[PDB]
């Protein structure tokens, strides 16, 4: 349609980049950007040009309920700082991607709030791909080698969380401004 040419455009885009081991590509992009599909979608076709990829989604990383609902402090930050540890992740996943053969990771059910851990491999993958929110913050920006940022257009909740926290990060982040490529 149209779409599926911007995709396939990205895809060349990704192609063309040089490659020195492992390629760190990142997907951010706020909630509800399409990400995620974006993600899956992209991979599938790099796969189908002779690339192993291996996904991380980072949904699947958060903590429980518990710590980062009624924390006491306000949403936004709730949000930003408190649902994902930051610096675990740091340490046991993105200074991991260029070299480790696997990963044992705690994968979080939003359904049951709980936590199992999973492994996924990465041995010979030629290109890993992480999508999620918030993806250019400081600690883990040094460990993408390419970032595309997808540029998308009970409520006072809403803005609560999701829009302070969003403007938080376009402000102290600049993502738009960092990324690779926009994706609008
Ligand atoms: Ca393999």
């Amino acid at each position: 349609m149209e779409l599926r040419d911007r995709i396939d455009f990205l895809c060349k885009t990704i192609l063309a980049i040089k490659t020195a081991g492992r390629l760190v590509l990142g997907i951010d992009g706020l909630s509800r950007s399409g990400k995620t599909t974006l993600a899956n979608q992209l991979s599938q076709t790099l796969r189908e040009q002779g690339i192993s990829v291996c996904v991380f989604h980072m949904d699947d990383h958060i903590v429980e309920r518990a710590k980062r609902y009624h924390t006491g402090n306000e949403e936004w930050f709730e949000y930003y700082y408190l649902q994902w540890d930051v610096e675990w992740l740091t340490h046991q996943l993105f200074r991991q991607l260029k070299a480790s053969h696997q990963l044992t990771l705690p994968f979080y059910d939003h359904e049951t709030d709980t936590h199992s851990k999973r492994t996924v491999y990465l041995s010979d993958s030629d290109m890993i791909m992480i999508e999620g929110v918030f993806l250019q913050r400081k600690e883990w920006r040094p460990f993408f080698d390419f970032v595309v940022y997808l540029d998308c257009p009970n409520i006072q909740k809403f803005i609560n969380r999701y829009w302070k926290a969003e403007d938080y990060y376009l402000e102290t982040e600049e993502p738009i401004k960092r990324a690779d490529v926009v994706f609008d």
